[PDB]
């Protein structure tokens, strides 16, 4: 029977440990348990889930620190993505000189700890249950193939081809608009062209691998 941790996870061993024992458990239970109201939609609070995991994950405060990103993930009853995974956002000026070694997505990606949550919107927020959390860091092919991905689209950015992007661009890694807004960026001529504001994500089925892996033997 679950406790937040008193203070923050020390080892990513202790952060994994904990994140397990919610193994099951649905937001509700897990708000009842610290003395927090789960809403009835996310929409008005679009932040609780972050919140309460934080709460539970050790000292709110009022994981940079282990160097691992913890990152919640949408999946249906059966633990596999309902979507696409947003990753950071995808800057169209400024951003020369960036490498994929000095760059946020690699950073944010380097290791991560998936908190995998039923995400499937006709579910009461208060019925979603946690799955099983998942430490993950790309292996050395998955890591080329991100800096494959990841330098591909940025040369697309600041060559002024942002608008030439589709999901044909890059294996593991995908820029898609994130979603009225228009963003700044450099067009086909080094001309100005106003867009939509866009985000580096990651492909469903690559999230979905990546979950799935242990199960299967042979």
């Amino acid at each position: 029977q679950p406790r937040p941790l008193l203070s923050p996870p020390e080892t990513e061993e202790q952060l994994l440990a904990q994140a397990q024992q919610l193994s099951g458990y649905t937001l509700g239970e897990l708000a009842a348990l610290v003395g927090l109201v789960t809403p009835e939609n996310l929409k008005r609070d679009k932040g609780w889930i972050g919140v309460l995991l934080e709460i539970w994950l050790g000292a709110s405060a009022g994981f940079a620190a282990l160097g691992v990103e913890l990152k919640t993930i949408p999946v249906d009853s059966l633990g596999r993505p309902l979507e696409t995974t947003f990753v950071c956002v995808a800057p169209l000026t400024g951003n020369s000189g960036v490498t994929w070694e000095t760059s946020h997505v690699r950073h944010k990606l380097k290791r991560v700890l998936w908190i995998p949550v039923e995400g499937e919107r006709s579910i009461p927020l208060a019925q979603r249950r946690v799955g099983s959390p998942l430490l993950w860091s790309p292996n050395e092919e998955e890591d080329r193939q991100l800096r494959e991905d990841w330098e591909e689209l940025m040369d697309m950015i600041v060559l002024g081809q942002v608008e030439r992007i589709t999901a044909r661009h890059g294996e593991y890694l995908q820029i898609r608009p994130k979603a009225k807004a228009l963003t700044e960026a450099i067009g086909a001529r080094g001309e100005r062209i106003l867009t939509l504001p866009r985000g580096f994500y990651l492909k469903k089925n690559f999230t979905s691998a990546l979950l799935a892996r242990h199960f299967l033997i042979q």
